[PDB]
């Protein structure tokens, strides 16, 4: 077996990674000292969840984005331990922490804004990204932009992809997604959940098929090949060019559905890399999402259970 | 030559401070203004010594990427260090400042194994010719034998290097029970009585009885700090009361560590009893006037030093 030298590889982007600290406490005593023994500290970020699931699936993958300081080094180390390749751009600022306190049935979180990217670093990353284009065949982009970047930064990145014929799978929300949709350079896939789809449309959430069809058909979403709307336990609703799919999925035992969309995005990206057909793509995406929801870990799948779930999924033209 | 202080922080931390308007439970709290510092009582002592212009070298255990954050912060302050690296990772600690409250999460931190413990002792010995005083602050990290400070102080005594010690509880108890004695201890009043399992009593007669117990045998200086009320001390057979003025206070945390920096400076320079006590309290006071922890403005030193009264009692 030779190490490959071509472009058969997925690039993931995590522009605002975090060192996530999880504090499980018997009780959170306010205005007091809380002593902890079993802290978990992890490499955090939506794009990193996508990366980890791709690595589990066995797809060739490279992680990039911005890292800074010792916390950036911590992230690199976590990826090294997992044998995941990375080529982050180094910044003068410091990678952020995020805190989760798990106490008394509650999850209390403190989320840091993170570093500011300066103009030289913003420009340097674009050049770094350009050079990576000849070695990759798909780009997955997850999460919002860190402070200091122009509003158009994802639009600029997608332009670089479009210029080299590289498909972009995009998973962002709110104004971040809105700015992309209005720009001429298009992602190949977007993956909102139904909540993200409607708040983007500034209209109320409607679970009906007819309303969904109209929603994804609006001129906001023109030029986008795949619109895959994930529906948690109800599966997915999707639009490919001019075709509508409804993706029905079996009921399973859920532990933590967080990162299931990231797991879906990994499935979509794996399927795009391999030029899979519509049914196989939608089934892989949902199988990975479901498998993650069955796990206590975030962005994690047990593939021993893959085939069992995959074969239960119904995809139909609606 | 060896005109230099060594500080020990066996248990450092990367301290994160989050000021929030409200701490919203079971919800997301967004912060933009975060302060992350190289934490530990011994590092407070170190910063204040550096500020006063004393030659100082910081040691202790560090590990992993958080260990390097600590080294880098000292480098930026131009503070010298000679830590010993461990397999484990230096810990974080969290303080959340919300609605007049201070909610803290303190990580237990890394376990120091047998190899590293023994390795550190050798490294420590190698530093005894380079220094003329040692300041030891804080509790032991996980995994160290209860006698570890006893072992350290033994090496100092072997080379006639005086030790200023600031720890509490069973840690201080263990040192006091061993033959190798520190030259100074600096409990606050609360710590003194907690150690003795006695009720807190601020009277001169009670303090004189407390510090003269057999447990404190063979300690040259027992300096009991009293916050805004100043200090009470025993030097050999002499008792001292240190009275101080009422000043504008912002944050007194780390004022004991500032006092310890003052004491150690005074010991290094062989200052007299009055000058040692006045310097110790001046630095404690200067710290209390600052929002930052373990920070002093020396432009205000003389004015406060000049107001301190030291009485033999
Ligand atoms: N409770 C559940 N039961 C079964 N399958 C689920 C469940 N939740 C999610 N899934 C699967 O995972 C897919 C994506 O989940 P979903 O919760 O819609 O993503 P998301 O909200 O974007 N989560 P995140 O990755 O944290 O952003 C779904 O379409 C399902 O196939
Ligand atoms: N509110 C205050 N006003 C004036 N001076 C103070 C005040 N608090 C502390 N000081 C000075 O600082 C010295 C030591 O403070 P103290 O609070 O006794 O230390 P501590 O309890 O060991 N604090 P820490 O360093 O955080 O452990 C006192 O003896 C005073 O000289
Ligand atoms: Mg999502
Ligand atoms: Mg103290």
């Amino acid at each position: 077996g030779l190490v490959p030298r071509g472009s058969h590889m997925i690039l993931t982007l995590t522009l605002n990674p975090s060192v996530d600290i999880s504090y499980p406490l018997t009780a959170l005593k306010l205005d007091d000292v809380n002593r902890v023994q079993e802290v978990s500290k992890t490499a955090g970020g939506k794009g990193l969840n996508v990366t980890r699931v791709l690595a589990q699936v066995g797809e060739p993958v490279l992680a990039s984005g911005f890292i800074g300081g010792e916390l950036g080094q911590f992230i690199a180390k976590k990826l090294d331990h997992a044998d995941i390749k990375h080529a982050f751009y180094n910044i003068k600022g410091e990678t952020r922490n995020c805190i989760a306190i798990l106490h008394e049935g509650q999850q209390t979180e403190i989320l840091e804004q993170g570093p500011e990217i300066d103009n030289q670093e913003a420009a340097g990353f674009i050049k770094h990204f350009e050079q990576m284009m000849e070695k990759v065949e798909a780009v997955a982009i997850s999460g919002s932009l860190p402070k200091g970047l122009n509003q158009d930064y994802y639009a600029q990145i997608i332009e670089r992809c479009q210029n080299k014929g590289v498909p972009v799978i995009l998973d962002c929300s709110g104004a971040t997604l809105q700015t992309v949709l209005e720009n001429p350079y298009k992602p190949t896939v977007i993956k909102p959940n139904i909540s993200e789809l409607y708040q983007l449309l500034n209209q109320p959430l409607d679970e009906s098929l007819e309303s969904l069809k109209q929603a994804v058909s609006q001129p906001l979403f023109e030029g986008i090949e795949w619109i895959i709307v994930s529906l948690g336990a109800q599966g997915a609703f999707a639009k490919h060019n001019h075709t509508f799919y409804r993706v029905n999925i079996p009921t399973i035992s859920v532990l933590n559905p967080v990162g299931s969309g990231d797991s879906t995005v990994a499935g979509i990206t794996s399927a795009i890399l391999n030029h899979e057909n519509d049914h196989d793509l939608l089934k892989k995406a949902n199988t990975l999402g479901m498998l993650n929801a069955q796990e206590a870990q975030t962005g994690y799948v047990n593939l021993n259970n893959y085939d069992d779930l995959f074969n239960q999924i119904e995809v139909l033209e609606v």
